[PDB]
């Protein structure tokens, strides 16, 4: 689909790898809304669209994308402010990960919460006015490498809700397809971005009881290291995906061999 | 590991695969716990066990997988009263099929509190004293074909949850090494079970406001085919699984090609 004309909403909007595909879509003639939980990635983000006197293109909104209050309130103001959308990007995301025999029922729910349900509420929220306007979209989903190859318990919660959200994305498509509205998952491996600061980006209500401050404190002192991919890049491959209406996007091939294997084992247990 | 003189708590194990599981589990030598949210379906478990004079090796107990509350005390009552277990097989599931567009919230909710936190449930409650009591274990968690071939809209919920359990067992083998418990993720094709009454099954917290209601009384009628497999074949391939520590167990052969095309189709997408 063409991209110019459009609006794109896009949740974790404000920085990363959200903030990349935000400059694309808006490089290739979109309007965009950018959803965020942190106020003040929103108010970077706005400044940096404002010196480019881009601006008026660009609404912001903070909330969290597994309050489904909030997603219901922003559909409807992405409609009444910006129009649409036409393109959903369900990216916000966080890691969850530390060592499996410490994390508690708290860090389940908050993973599972942002991971799994962010991209479904948005798919809820916004897909019902997607179809009733008639004109066609595309949505895209955040997923990631470690939703494909083989991890560590270390990142369990990770991976157990990035592997669901391909197949979410995979099994919408048909559905999706009857209004004219394309789906995407977006698989990237290591990608410039804040990620590292998700401990701030934990949600009020998972705090208490979680087993892995710890762990979210280290992660916080993470270098981005600076042979990691540049968020833009990624941008490109989201422009690319939703014009050609692929379904899958991966950036990054080293990974190639170790899903292989994996893939090797899950044919050889068939009969 | 070895079965005999161990005791295994087997959820849905009152029918279908769980029932032939829990068969061939204890003509292996197990002790038994059944836990199952339909007391009908573990009265005919009890009574199909007394009838073969087995009844003293098998303990029921009602539960829904989805009460985190009930699950405690779950790990409390199976090593009160039978021991253990050092056998975990997290099988209990349901199916929230139905056309994607009439698919509420409520909907999604169940279908991954079934299918998705249940495993995660058992594994948080059972696993601590597993670890603790030193003698190794095994866990087993039923996903299915669906969760790695492709599905279509009408299957999402299911298909999403599945996906999650084969990666969430997976990503955990390492973690529960450490204390020599195995895991193994069954993924079946067709079994003879009576998944049909899934409707009957679905807790009581996630009725209202369905949008599935009249697919889950159509489903009611389905005829189980007499070409299905039968749940005491699946139930030897995981006594094998378990004795051999076998990461991944399917039941049919299938959708080995179209599994095929879906890998070959992501390692397509990288560069
Ligand atoms: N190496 C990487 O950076 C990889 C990232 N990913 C995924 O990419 C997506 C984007 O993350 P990054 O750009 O790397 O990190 P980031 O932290 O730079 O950007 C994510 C943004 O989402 C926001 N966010 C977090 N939780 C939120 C919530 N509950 N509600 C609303 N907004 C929320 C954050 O505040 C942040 O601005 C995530 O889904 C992540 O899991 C996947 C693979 C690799
Ligand atoms: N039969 C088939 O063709 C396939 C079945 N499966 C999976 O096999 C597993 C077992 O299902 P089946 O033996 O086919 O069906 P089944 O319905 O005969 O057995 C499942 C049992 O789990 C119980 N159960 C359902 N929800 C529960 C809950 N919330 N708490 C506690 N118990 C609950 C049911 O009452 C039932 O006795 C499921 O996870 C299912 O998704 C996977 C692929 C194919």
């Amino acid at each position: 689909m063409d991209i110019a004309g459009t609006t794109a909403f896009i949740t974790g909007g404000a920085s990363g790898i959200g903030f990349g595909i935000a400059q694309r879509l808006l490089a290739n003639g979109a309007r965009l809304v950018l959803a965020d939980i942190r106020q003040d990635h929103l108010d970077e983000a706005r400044q940096f669209f404002e010196e480019r006197q881009q601006g008026r293109n660009v609404h912001t909104i903070r909330l969290d994308v597994s309050d489904r209050a909030q997603m219901a309130e922003a559909a409807r103001e992405c409609e009444a402010v910006m129009g649409g959308p036409d393109i959903l990007i369900n990216n916000a995301g966080i890691d969850p990960s530390g060592p499996f025999k410490d994390a508690t029922y708290q860090d389940w729910d908050y993973g599972l919460a942002i991971n799994l349900m962010g991209p479904i509420n948005g798919i809820m929220a916004f897909t019902p006015g997607m179809r009733a306007r008639g004109r066609g979209g595309h949505i895209v989903n955040t997923a990631s490498l470690a939703g494909l190859t083989p991890m560590p318990s270390f990142m369990a919660i990770y991976a157990t809700a990035k592997a669901a959200v391909i197949t979410l994305t995979e099994t919408i498509r048909d559905s999706m397809a009857e209004d004219n509205i394309g789906v995407t998952v977006l698989m990237p491996g290591p990608i410039k971005s804040r990620i590292h600061e998700s401990g701030q980006n934990r949600p009020e209500r998972f705090r208490a009881g979680s087993g892995l401050a710890e762990t979210e404190q280290q992660l916080a002192k993470r270098v981005v290291a600076d042979n990691w991919m540049e968020p833009t890049e990624v941008g490109d491959m989201i422009v690319d995906a939703i014009v050609h209406n692929k379904l899958y996007v991966s950036t990054h091939g080293n990974w190639r061999e170790t899903c292989e294997a994996r893939f090797q084992a899950l044919l050889d247990s068939m009969p």
